[PDB]
């Protein structure tokens, strides 16, 4: 009954050479690791080594054009780095960026392999840069390659091609890249909760609305839970899990659960504006461990208050290790009930549990 953990200090080398205070900080991952030490969680986990993703692995989800462009940045002078980064939506690049993106992905491949070979029951991946905004053909939103999407395809590649993978994306932003990569796929169920605000919140696309349910064979296998009207917290997230995430996931019966675990919906985040607590994230984790015989891999995405993300991710690891869920502390905001009922109207056609 083992929990795995992957962390590698080399992923701190990716950095913003114009703005040392850009919130996607190198210390995001060292702070989370340090808090695991302080809580004596690290010695309770089995350390999984990081590795580089290969180019063939990246091609499970990304075009050769995109792979080639990001790879070429490793050798670019600052002028071309600043210029290349400015061509994407919200990207900075250093000469170390490509390597760190490869390590983030390969770390998650090794973690998924450890779970699927029975070496650990579940795992946490403390990685950066994030992945869920990255598309097949372009970088976006601090993300170069789509780590979670690649990990789902990697998992299928070492088991069977149709392995049922659930990706629950609780980062406060919509994972536009993960949705698009699997939009026509019934083997990977994508469920995202995200601040939407009728399309005004990053990444600023109505692709994130509840009526986008999937295409072709994938009809019904894309579940967007969009929040509108300000602050959301534990009551809203627990309601969404009760009414939507868990009934759907149980019917899908995944063989592996990946969490796109951004912690920017957390109380204190400078960018999310929400107030999910560390106890709230622990309860979401504990609920997902009831799926896939416990085979859950928690993958860091966003989250920018260093104290908040360190406390929140550590509580998730405590749940994976089998600790009892903490106590929670309110009626739902009206608009949250509106959002949940809209998703039920969108997905009741596809799920007999709805
Ligand atoms: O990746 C992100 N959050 O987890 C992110 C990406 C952006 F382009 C902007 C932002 F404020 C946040
Ligand atoms: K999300
Ligand atoms: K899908
Ligand atoms: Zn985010």
């Amino acid at each position: 009954p083992i929990t795995g953990l992957v962390y590698d200090q080399r992923m701190m080398l990716h950095h913003n050479m114009w703005d040392s205070h850009h919130p996607e900080l190198p210390q995001r991952i060292s702070r989370i690791f340090s808090r695991h030490e302080e809580l004596r969680l690290l010695s309770r986990c089995h350390r999984i080594p990081a590795r580089l993703a290969t180019e063939e692995e990246l091609a499970l989800c990304h075009s050769s054009k995109h792979i080639s462009i990001i790879k070429s940045s490793e050798h670019m002078k600052p002028r071309d780095l600043n210029r290349l980064g400015d061509e994407y939506n919200s990207i900075f690049i250093s000469n170390e960026s490509y390597t760190c993106a490869l390590l983030a992905a390969g770390s998650c491949f090794n973690s998924a392999q450890a779970i699927l070979t029975g070496q650990v029951r579940n795992a946490v991946a403390i990685v950066r840069p994030p992945g869920h905004h990255a598309e097949k053909d372009t970088a976006c939103g601090f993300c170069f390659f789509n780590t979670a999407a690649l990990t789902a395809r990697y998992a299928q590649s070492i088991t069977r091609e149709s392995l049922r993978v659930l990706i629950v994306d609780w980062d406060v932003h919509h994972g536009n890249g993960t949705q698009h990569i699997f939009e026509e796929d019934d083997s990977v169920l994508y469920i995202s909760l995200h601040r939407y605000e009728d399309g005004a919140f990053f990444p600023n696309s109505e692709d994130a609305n509840y009526d986008k349910v999937g295409l072709g064979k994938g009809r019904g296998y894309n579940v967007n839970i969009p929040w509108n009207g300000g602050k959301m917290g534990d009551p809203e997230y627990m309601a969404a899990f009760h009414h939507l995430v868990m009934p759907i996931a149980r019917e899908f019966a995944p063989e592996l659960v990946l969490v796109s675990a951004g912690f920017d919906a957390a109380r204190g985040d400078p960018l999310g504006g929400f107030q999910v607590t560390p106890e709230g994230y622990a309860h979401l984790t504990h609920q997902l461990m009831s799926l896939a015989a416990g085979r859950v891999l928690i993958i860091l995405e966003g989250g920018y208050n260093l104290t908040s993300i360190s406390e929140s991710m550590s509580m998730c690891t405590s749940m994976l290790l089998g600790d009892s869920p903490p106590s929670l502390d309110t009626p739902l905001k009206t608009s949250a009930t509106v959002s949940i009922n809209n998703v039920l109207r969108a997905h009741a056609p596809f799920w007999s549990s709805l």
